[PDB]
């Protein structure tokens, strides 16, 4: 895993916000 998923997922979402 959830950790690696949270990071990869979290970032993926972020990049979308910025962007």
């Amino acid at each position: 895993a959830i950790v690696a998923l949270v990071v990869a997922i979290i970032i993926a979402i972020v990049v979308w916000s910025i962007v």
